[PDB]
């Protein structure tokens, strides 16, 4: 279902 | 800057 793995793009919210 | 390293969890939207 969709497209990829999961929801958006790494982990979390930023760098750091 | 925030937590982690870019947004959400994984890559896309979805599983396939």
């Amino acid at each position: 279902v969709g497209a990829x793995a999961x929801v958006x793009w790494x982990w979390x919210w930023x760098w750091x």
